[PDB]
């Protein structure tokens, strides 16, 4: 008894719900129960000078160190400039988000010291490190060698950027998702694959998402979604960074590779970590139909790819921009600035008083419930185009419709609509319980018609 854009916006801010269903047997875990199961072990870097914060050293290694030899890791090299640049961001991605610091030098009041460098000879893997409650705790390696160039080219956006954010991962203390010619066969709960953590093994096509965009496959650069909540859980959340205003996608002023767009042919894999401010999630680059939701803890389906932006738990994003593609887009409580762009988008503003603007297309304004939109703090569409764009009522009123009156008549779902002209401003109120004063307010740049109102 809705609309069909009121059930497009319901079904995708469900899309990616978890734990509460299987899927093929394995439990859907929520965001929570991972950060446990990624910590598991239950080692982590000790706060030894108590400042509040872990702050570790770490050394490019230049010379293969005492005892190399015996350990049957072949020909030792040290990074390259490339390698130790992307190491660097790699690192940059991880202080971003919890209280620990890394700083280049010696081991010298440091709570710990890590080493970075490369080996030959395959045991079986790319890359290792070992946890911080190891004799070998700080180190990470990475294989190069004539069968496997990987570790040779980071890049954002390729396996070679993962690996390095994925091993300091877990000189951190985070473990791989389940103990493990072991596959997402293996995996202990669904959402074991590399669109929630970093640390997965596993293809996101096992979950359903679409990474790969113009015959090639991305790879996170930074921490994901779950890898967030999990070192959080373990040093604390780190509220300074980005506590100003801040764009992420395209206009990005974030500072941060994997953050920014520049081309409607990027492939953005990324789980926004802010501190506060007013910020805003700017895709208008895309052309392709892109889903945007800004509940914190959810994902989007953004640049013609899907569940591939998210919002980490408690973090608040304001304002959205889509594309040109027709777009859903949903806010969260907070007063949001959502703008549609061009194409024939569905907004959604939620609790607050939003600020929405449609853009040119018709679009549709939906309310899903009395609190969205009341006379102390109501929405306004600041474009509202008569005859084109659409104010929809329906999960509210189930499509029984509204009596169009001049004055309230005591009567529920009796509605007013009315218009300003010196100050070109419409207004729709509704009387929805009926004791003749209005419960609902939306006010609008541009005059409403009854015939702009689905309800
Ligand atoms: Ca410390
Ligand atoms: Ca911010
Ligand atoms: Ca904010
Ligand atoms: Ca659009
Ligand atoms: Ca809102
Ligand atoms: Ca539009
Ligand atoms: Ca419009
Ligand atoms: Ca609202
Ligand atoms: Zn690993």
């Amino acid at each position: 008894g809705t609309s069909s854009a009121f059930t497009q916006i319901d079904n995708f801010s469900h899309f990616y719900d978890r734990g509460d269903h299987l899927v093929n047997g394995k439990p859907s875990f929520t965001v929570d129960q991972v950060a446990d199961q990624l910590t598991r072990s239950g080692a982590s870097w000790h706060d030894l000078n108590n400042d509040g914060v872990i702050n570790l050293t770490y050394t490019f290694l230049t010379a293969p160190p005492v005892g190399y030899a015996s350990r049957g890791l072949g020909t030792f090299s040290q990074f390259s400039a490339l390698q130790k640049e992307q190491a660097k961001l790699s690192l940059e991605s991880w202080a971003d988000v919890a209280k620990v610091t890394f700083t280049e030098g010696p081991a010298a009041g440091d709570d710990g010291h890590q080493t970075f460098a490369n080996f030959s000879a395959s045991n079986g893997g790319a890359a290792f490190a070992y946890l911080p409650n190891s004799s070998r705790k700080g180190e990470s390696w990475y294989l190069i060698n004539k069968d496997y160039q990987v570790n040779k080219t980071p890049g954002e956006g390729n396996y070679g950027r993962q690996t390095l954010t994925h091993e300091i991962g877990h000189t951190l203390g985070l473990s791989h998702p389940g103990d493990y010619n072991p596959t997402y066969r293996d995996a202990v709960y669904a959402e074991d694959t590399r669109a929630y953590s970093v640390m997965s093994y596993w293809s996101e096509k096992n979950t359903g998402q679409v990474f790969t965009k113009t015959g090639e496959g991305a790879y996170a650069s930074a921490p994901l979604l779950d890898d967030i909540a999990a070192v959080q859980k373990l040093y604390g959340a780190n509220l300074e960074t980005r506590a100003d205003d801040t764009v992420y996608g395209f206009n990005s002023t974030a500072d941060r590779d994997f953050y920014s767009a520049t081309s409607s042919t990027d492939k953005l894999i990324f789980s926004v970590w802010d501190g506060g401010g007013n910020d805003t999630l700017d895709f208008s680059g895309f052309s392709q139909n892109q889903k945007i939701n800004l509940t914190a803890g959810s994902f989007s389906d953004v640049g013609g790819m899907t569940g591939n932006v998210s919002i980490a738990q408690g973090v608040t994003i304001e304002n959205a921009i889509g594309g040109s593609g027709n777009d859903l887009l949903i806010g969260n409580d907070a007063a949001n600035v959502l703008k549609g762009g061009a194409g024939n988008d569905i907004i959604y503003g939620g609790g607050g008083a939003d600020v929405l603007w449609g853009g040119t297309g018709s679009d549709t304004f939906v309310f899903g419930a009395v609190s969205d939109s009341t006379p102390k703090a109501a929405d306004i569409i600041k474009d509202f185009q008569s005859g084109f764009d659409k104010i929809d009522l329906t999960a509210i009123t189930k499509l029984g419709g509204l009596n169009f009156v001049d004055a309230f008549t005591g009567h529920a779902g009796d509605a007013i609509v009315s218009y300003h002209q010196a100050s070109n401003a419409g207004s729709l109120q509704v009387d929805f319980s009926g004791q003749g004063v209005a419960d609902f307010l939306v006010t609008t740049v541009g005059q409403v018609a009854t015939y702009d109102i689905v309800a």
